[PDB]
């Protein structure tokens, strides 16, 4: 009778896992059929507000981060969940992941998975350059040095890249914390200009050094046709074309599924000057129920079903994420996996930081992303690009 519409933000294995959860829920709940539709970035990432405004929204969404939540809640595009949570023991969640759900006194989402950011490196290419394959770079300067050893060009044309800073999870909203800063201040206002954020300038100048060594056009010719900031069976790490890449812990899966023989290492992101050792953003996927959801109660009951310690441990194992439920992270089979053990060591030892909470986060990110790309393409200097972004953001 009741038909639940759910949007999830990616295809591939994570997409399938979600579709399969919906399927198996609908089998044992004859009165609640779920229809799962892939909509990229859940139509939110810097279609969701279009459909809420039209009165037509899904009954439930899965977003791939935590950054959009304040903005959606401040506009009342998503509903507060307090009234549906008095029978849920929310202390079973990891505290940070749950803490991310609160905005001006109310809960507006539930964490679906936990994620970390890490450095991957290709052990075969390391051995080829005479580099110890279990010795990742610890600082950015070590990284830059290693990346020069691992880069092979023939008269300008690139045959092998050691490192590209802006691919994978090398994006401004992740990397700013690595350089020990943020895109917004404590009040949630944009801090993108050199004057307001000297560490951000340092980050961009670091990035632009790569496009000055190798040529922005050479780099872009080299990765033509490859996925850049979504990690797929066609990103340049998986293809064996970049020696090192910053990505999320899920990349373990994308590596294994594209090529099982690719010998790779996973470890902490290199420390940046002005930043902390082993820096890592910890975030996660989040469930939200939009203003206009026709069956919020059924939506919450699927979500609840979803969180069951064994089930969600099986899910986190399939997609290589961290289960947001304390007890389920402990039962995950991935706990024996050598690669996932290194990921866990990062969440344990690294200097963790979290997605900042600002109502204008997404537009600031857009201004920031545009300024990075402009200075990567020598259209403006880093100082000017960041000045212009500040104007764009305000
Ligand atoms: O691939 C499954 C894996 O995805 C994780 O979410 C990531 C997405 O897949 C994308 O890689 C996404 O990239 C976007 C950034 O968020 C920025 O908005 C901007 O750079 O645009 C890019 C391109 O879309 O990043 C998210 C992580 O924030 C995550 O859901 C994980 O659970 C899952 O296994
Ligand atoms: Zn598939
Ligand atoms: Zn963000
Ligand atoms: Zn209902
Ligand atoms: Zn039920």
């Amino acid at each position: 009778q009741v038909v639940l519409t759910l949007w999830y933000p990616w295809a591939g294995p994570d997409g399938d896992a979600v579709v399969s959860l919906a399927k198996e829920y609908s089998k044992t709940h004859p009165n609640v059929q779920i229809k799962a539709q892939m909509v990229s970035g859940a139509g939110i990432a810097a279609k969701f507000l279009s459909a809420v405004a039209a009165g037509n929204p899904p009954d439930l969404v899965l977003y791939w981060g935590q950054d959009a939540l304040p903005g959606l809640a401040d506009q009342g595009a998503i509903i507060p969940l307090d009234d549906y949570l008095k029978d849920v023991d929310t202390s079973k969640f990891f505290e940070a992941a749950y803490n991310a759900m609160k905005y001006k006194g109310k809960i507006y989402g539930l964490p679906e998975m936990v994620n970390v950011r890490v450095l991957f490196w290709n052990k075969d290419l390391f051995k080829q350059a005479g580099l110890d394959p279990n010795t990742p770079p610890k600082t950015i300067a070590e990284l830059d040095q290693m990346a020069a050893k691992l880069t092979k060009t023939k008269n300008g044309t690139i045959e092998q890249m050691g490192f590209i800073p802006w691919i994978g999870q090398g994006v401004p909203h992740v990397m700013a914390g690595v350089f020990g800063t943020s895109l917004v201040d404590s009040n949630g206002n944009p801090i993108l200009s050199p004057d307001k954020n000297p560490q951000l300038l340092n980050l961009l100048k670091w990035e632009v050094s790569y496009s000055d060594k190798y040529g922005a056009m050479n780099i872009n010719k080299f990765i033509a046709g490859m996925s850049q900031n979504s990690s797929q069976a066609n990103d340049p790490f998986v293809l064996g074309k970049v020696a090192m890449m910053i990505s999320g812990e899920w990349q373990i899966n994308a590596n294994k599924q594209y090529n099982p023989k690719l010998n790779f290492g996973v470890g902490p992101i290199p420390q940046a000057p002005g930043g902390k050792p082993m820096p890592s953003l910890m975030d996660g996927n989040t469930w939200m129920i939009p203003k206009g959801s026709k069956h919020p109660q059924e939506a919450m009951d699927f979500i609840k079903w979803t969180m069951d310690p064994q089930r969600i441990a099986d899910t986190a194992d399939k997609v290589y994420n961290i289960a947001p439920i304390v007890e389920a992270a402990k039962i995950q089979k991935l706990n024996n996996d050598p690669y996932f053990k290194e990921v866990l060591n990062v969440a344990q030892k690294g200097s963790i930081y979290y997605t900042p909470a600002a109502k204008g986060m997404l537009s600031t990110e857009t201004a920031a992303n545009n300024a990075f790309q402009a200075a990567q393409y020598k259209k403006s200097t880093p100082e000017q690009a960041l000045k212009n972004a500040q104007a764009e953001a305000e």
